[PDB]
């Protein structure tokens, strides 16, 4: 499989020991952080020393070119002592070249091996950190799941790619210095003038690296923010599309994209300037050197010395080809490792089954949310926790589990035992249903059947494509909320632990499913195993079954004991409870996106640049062919034109890249956000967010540099071929076999590369997904204490990905070795042809040194072409989304007919409405006919899967209608533009989607509302006091996903978000699912007293709420059964509504 040295386990252990030694060294000092760079050096240095040794030997052998060219030229110009023989020197040059290529490839192999080992070790380190970091980092905005995913995907790979190129940073300097030292021998003091111009690259490149570092840090910041906004959009597309807020968030994302593109333009300008200097300081150095020699040494250059010096200049230029690449990658890797080091230095976690005494706990801030927690959980009994929204129940659970730092008090666990946690926000991995329910336990069909029948999952799973073996979660078929929650509770029940913490498992479930889970699942199945159970529920009707009762108010336990104990001590609380219960082509498109003028300007400028650059060498050959003002003047004008064209060609390609990136991302976003909701339901969010993050990163930052390096290399190779063939017209014949050979090796490479490439992208996706599903749901993994198994799985997956990437790199090295030997053969053939069949004593030299150039740059041509193919793949992925269906916003009703206040009355008539989600699917709604008067209170009830939500989303045309007319105030909604319909009606969904920013930003993203109405709304939604007490008032922050607030408070914010709009029709779809009964009653009273004029349709979670409603509808499999007042339906014998009321009460 993977050799032991290359396993992620050993590399991780080595890097971890190095980093722990660094942490010791840091503990030695105050304000001296541990450094990843020294840890990595100490751990993985010896391989890098080996590769550096190979590189130095390669450079020393590369200096054989100058000597051999000098000898060959001198001999063409004019035993065993025949080593001067031209052919002998040519053969020695060929052998030196093959040996240099062997050493270079050995160095590359060692470096890539080390880079892959280090990538594995770093991913292991940050994965263990994920398993260690406290959730208060994500809850308070310290960081986000997206940032951690960015670490795993972009930043670690950026460090790895830099480490591939690392030996250059110290090898390129040396190779340059040696060159100067040799030039000085041939040319005397004149060569010191060129040495100064070359030395100036060090200050210049350091300055440019400073500027690039600043620009890259800014780009990374704005990329983080833009991806945050994009992810929040994609996750909440339903709410945005329902509120007509799509374009507002699109505009904000575009603003952040503009800032990111300004930072990218600074980075491109300074990258384009570094390329200009690396190219034009050699032109200037050649000028200075040879002009000075012309006017200092009276003796002219003999051809041998001239060509030796020119070859030394070529050997200097080769280092500077890759200097821009290495400075770019080093500047990116420095930022990357700053981010990694910030991540790895963060906050980390610190009878009677559980006994908490005098416990003050806080959510990683400094102010206590729980105080005076004196509780005990009796062993093997049912403990129920009851409290209004935001009273510390989930806080209490995650405190016992130790997930929030303790300020005072103790918890005793008569080290922690494995506790089965069913979190309030259910978490599902990307495995099958069976894997999520078993969750790392031996399959037992008897227990599995018992659990599945206690959670009523059987009818729901047999409706799935592959019953019980269908992939679930992100990247798989998306289950409804109730299905996901019941799968999570099934997971909790199936495990063989003794303590089961269930945090409100009945939020999404209806009355029948909830009662079934309570009777068969908790009271019967768990009490048979005699397992401790802690329930956090608002279902007060279940308090009769409770064995122990904890009551929580305002963060502190108000009273604790059996029901009778509470009745005897706190008569008030018991009476309150009783009252409440009432008892390719893509490449051409990328090039053309410039506009047919940037492309042709680029290509013509590059060709002219190389024409002049090669004319410089031809001119030097002709000039030194003597053994003057005219030659100096011609040389100067050629060099100046070369510098100018270098500047132009540098700018053009980067500008092309900028424009292409901007247009690609803009089209992608403005087409994704206009798609139908069916597209987002069907397509996994991963397949879209990856386009937005990884493919966008490639398009922005990876394609322009690869393309420019490819063009430079290919034109250097073509220039060398042209010069050689001109010097020796016979070489063209020799170009027939070799060229053909090229075409073959590449061919073979492809049929493997492609294959391996697919593998390397199919084995990386699991790994990344793991880092996701552990970053999310971390508290669950640490509640079951399955951290060891997840570490093992991460090591396995990273080993697999490393095997795949190692084979990919091995194929690349195969092709590179083959092309290097082909280039050595090209050099040999050109050398022989020039020695034997060239006219002048100067053309032999040009042919030889340009053959050397061919060998030097053909390798880069091949490598960069392969990389550019793999990246045009990503451009193809991004372009694929411009063929989406676009929701029809146009509308047909003339805007003149639509009044200025269209829902002015709020009377809805639904005539023969039949709704389906996709064509050739079951009609969820069947010939429903409804008539709600203006200013009428309508309550719709039914069992899960009865089309309540379909009937709700019908008004906003998020479900495709087969037949039926929905007339709101005399207008068929089918004619209106989508926005005038979706903006003038307000709907409160069941899932509390919440965006990052202030409270204001979540209540009115347009900022078109005064603070007074925001306070009115937050008063109706019962959140006025909590916001008044919050640090920043209405400007208080809301971290991504609303994690810093309770679930109930998230829902109440979602209710205020609807109350602000103040439209005439309010569709409340199970809005009080997570709200407790105490808050829910007062909230309903206030909403009825405030919206008494408007028309509200309430799809109710409990029938008690819709008892005081003007009209009641009961749905059953898409059919309205009873249509009358609640009194009539109650008085009907054996009626459905009457049965609902008994169960709910
Ligand atoms: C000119 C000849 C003799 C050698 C060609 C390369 C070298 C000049 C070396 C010596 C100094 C090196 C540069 C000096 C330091 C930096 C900055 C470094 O990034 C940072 O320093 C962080 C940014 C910051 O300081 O805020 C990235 C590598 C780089 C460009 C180095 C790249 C390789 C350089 C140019
Ligand atoms: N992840 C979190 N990070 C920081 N503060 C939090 C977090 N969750 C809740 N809080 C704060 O803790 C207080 C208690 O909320 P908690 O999380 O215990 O809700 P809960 O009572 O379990 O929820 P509900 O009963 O509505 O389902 C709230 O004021 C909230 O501000
Ligand atoms: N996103 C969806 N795409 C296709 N069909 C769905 C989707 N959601 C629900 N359904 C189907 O429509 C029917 C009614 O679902 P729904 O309207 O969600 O019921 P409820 O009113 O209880 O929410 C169900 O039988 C279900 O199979
Ligand atoms: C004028 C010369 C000495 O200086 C430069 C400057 C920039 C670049 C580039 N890229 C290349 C070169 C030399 N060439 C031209 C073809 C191969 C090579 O090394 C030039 O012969
Ligand atoms: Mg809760
Ligand atoms: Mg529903």
């Amino acid at each position: 499989k993977l050799p032991i040295a290359m396993r992620a386990v050993t590399n991780y252990v080595c890097l971890k020991e190095a980093y722990e030694e660094q942490k010791k060294k840091a503990a030695d000092h105050p304000n001296r952080t541990p450094s990843i760079w020294l840890a990595m050096y100490r751990a993985f240095g010896r391989p890098i020393l080996l590769s550096s040794t190979f590189r130095y030997l390669a450079d020393l052998l590369g200096f054989a070119g100058p000597l051999c060219i000098s000898g060959i030229v001198q001999r063409v110009n004019e035993s065993k002592e025949f080593l001067e023989n031209a052919h002998v020197l040519a053969v020695l040059l060929f052998l030196a070249l093959i040996l240099q290529r062997t050493f270079l490839q050995a160095s590359y192999y060692v470096t890539i091996e080390t880079g892959i080992n280090l990538r594995g070790a770093l991913l292991a380190m940050i994965y263990n950190k994920i398993l260690r970091l406290s959730t208060s980092n994500l809850s308070m905005g310290e960081m986000t799941l997206g940032q951690i995913n960015n670490l795993v995907a972009i930043e670690t790979n950026q460090l790895m790619w830099f480490l591939f190129l690392c030996p250059n940073l110290w090898a390129m300097p040396v190779q340059i210095i040696m060159g100067v030292i040799l030039l000085y021998n041939l040319l005397g003091s004149s060569a010191l003038v060129g040495a100064a111009v070359i030395v100036l690259l060090a200050p210049i490149q350091y300055f440019i690296a400073t500027k690039l570092a600043e620009a890259q840090k800014s780009t990374l910041d704005y990329s983080t923010e833009r991806l945050k906004k994009t992810n929040e959009i994609l996750k909440g597309i339903k709410l945005l599309k329902l509120y007509a807020w799509e374009h507002i968030f699109c505009k904000s994302v575009e603003e952040t994209r503009m800032k990111e593109l300004s930072s990218l333009k600074t980075f491109a300008l300074y990258t384009s300037l570094s390329i200009f200097m690396n190219a034009a300081i050699p032109i200037a150095a050649v000028l200075a050197t040879f002009v000075t020699h012309a006017y200092a040494s009276g003796n002219n250059l003999k051809p041998a010395e001239a060509f030796a010096s020119l070859s030394l200049f070529h050997i200097l230029v080769t280092p500077l080809f890759l200097l821009s690449t290495v400075v770019r990658f080093a500047v990116k890797a420095i930022i990357s490792v700053q981010k990694l080091n910030e991540f790895l230095l963060s906050d980390e976690i610190g009878d009677v089954a559980i006994k908490v005494t005098n416990g003050y706990f806080s959510w990683g801030s400094g102010l206590a949310t729980l105080s005076n927690i004196d509780i005990r959980i009796p062993t093997g009994q049912l403990t129920m926790i009851v409290g209004q929204v935001g009273c510390g129940k989930s806080s209490l659970l995650l405190a016992i589990l130790g997930e929030m730092q303790t300020l005072e008090g103790k918890v005793y666990w008569n080290s922690r035992y494995s506790v089965a946690y069913a979190a309030q926000k259910p978490w599902l991995l990307n495995a099958t249903v069976e894997e999520n329910i078993t969750f790392g336990s031996s399959f037992n069909r008897q227990r599995y059947k018992a659990v599945t029948d206690a959670c009523s999952l059987q009818p729901d799973i047999d409706l799935l494509p592959f019953g019980d073996q269908t992939e679930i979660g992100e990247r798989g078929i998306n289950l409804s909320g109730g299905q996901r929650q019941r799968i999570c509770v099934a997971r909790a029940l199936y495990q063989n632990t003794n303590i089961v913490f269930l945090d409100d498992p009945f939020s999404a479930l209806d009355i029948h499913l909830s009662d079934h889970l309570m009777q068969e699942g908790i009271l019967k199945f768990l009490q048979d195993d005699k397992r401790t159970v802690v329930l956090v529920t608002h279902k007060l009707q279940y308090l009769t079954h409770a064995d122990w009762i904890i009551a929580m108010k305002d963060g502190s336990v108000l009273r604790e004991g059996t029901l009778k104990d509470i009745q005897t001590k706190d008569v008030e609380l018991y009476e309150h409870w009783k009252t409440l219960m009432n008892r390719w082509k893509t490449c051409w498109w990328y090039l053309t996106s410039g506009g047919f003028f940037l492309l042709f300007l680029m290509i013509f400028s590059k060709l002219l640049k190389h024409s002049v650059i090669v004319a410089i060498d031809y001119w030097l050959a002709t000039w030194t062919s003597e053994y003057q003002t005219f030659y100096v003047a011609g040389f100067s004008i050629l060099c100046g034109a070369g510098i100018f064209l270098c500047l132009v060609t540098s700018l053009t390609v980067e500008w092309m890249g900028l424009t292409a990136a901007k247009n690609l991302h803009h089209n992608l976003l403005n087409k994704i956000i206009l798609g139908p909701i069916r597209f987002f339901d069907t397509t996994p969010l991963g397949l879209i967010l990856n386009r937005f993050s990884a493919d966008t990163n490639i398009i922005d930052q990876h394609i322009p540099p690869t393309l420019e390096s490819l063009t430079r290399s290919t034109l250097l190779c073509l220039s060398a071929i042209g010069m050689i063939s001109y010097a020796t017209p016979v070489f063209l014949i020799a170009l027939a076999p070799l060229g053909v050979a090229f075409y073959f090796i590449q061919k073979y490479f492809r049929v493997a590369s492609k294959d391996l490439q697919e593998l390397d992208d199919s084995t990386q996706l699991p790994l990344l997904c793991h880092f996701s599903e552990t970053a999310e749901g971390l508290t669950t993994i640490r509640a079951f204490r399955h951290e060891t198994r997840f570490k093992q799985r991460m090591l396995e997956l990273t080993d697999t990905n490393n095997i795949a990437y190692l084979f990919l790199s091995a194929a690349n090295r195969w092709l590179e070795v083959r092309t290097d030997y082909l280039g050595a053969c090209i050099v040999l053939t050109a050398s022989i042809a020039s020695i034997s069949g060239s006219s002048n004593s100067g053309l032999v030299g040009l042919g030889l040194l340009y053959a050397l150039t061919i060998t030097n740059y053909l390798n880069w041509v091949v490598r960069n072409l392969a990389d550019l193919e793999v990246q045009m793949g990503a451009v193809k992925k991004v372009n694929s989304f411009l063929t989406m269906e676009s929701e029809n916003y146009e509308g047909t009703m003339d805007p003149s007919q639509v009044p200025e206040h269209w829902p002015q009355e709020g009377e809805i008539k639904i005539h023969d409405l039949c709704v389906r989600y996709e064509n050739n699917l079951k009609p969820v709604l069947k010939h429903v006919k409804a008539y709600i008067k203006p200013g009428q209170k309508v309550g719709i009830c039914g069992r899960t899967g009865s089309g309540k939500s379909s009937l709700s989303l019908a008004f906003f045309r998020m479900v495709d209608i087969f037949d039926g007319k929905i007339v709101i105030d005399g207008i068929d909604i089918s004619k209106l533009p989508l926005h005038t319909l979706r903006s003038r009606l307000s709907i409160i969904l069941q899932d509390p989607i919440l965006f990052s920013g202030s409270i204001r930003f979540n209540l009115d993203p347009e900022c078109k509302c005064t603070d007074d109405r925001l306070w009115e709304a937050l008063e109706i939604a019962q959140l006025k006091n909590m916001v008044k007490s919050l640090p920043g008032g209405l400007d208080a922050t809301v971290t991504e996903g609303g994690e810093n607030f309770s679930v109930g408070q998230r829902q109440l914010f979602c209710l205020a978000r609807a109350f602000v709009r103040k439209s005439s029709i309010l569709i409340m779809d199970e809005a009080t699912a997570s709200i407790d009964m105490a808050t829910e009653n007062i909230l309903q009273k206030v909403v009825m007293t405030a919206f008494a004029d408007r028309t509200v349709v309430t799809i109710a979670h409990r029938v008690h709420t819709i008892l005081t409603a003007d009209l009641v509808i009961v749905m059953k499999r898409g059919n309205i059964l009873e249509y009358d007042t609640p009194e009539s339906l109650l008085a009907q014998e054996d009626g459905v509504f009457a049965s609902f009321v008994r169960a709910d009460m």
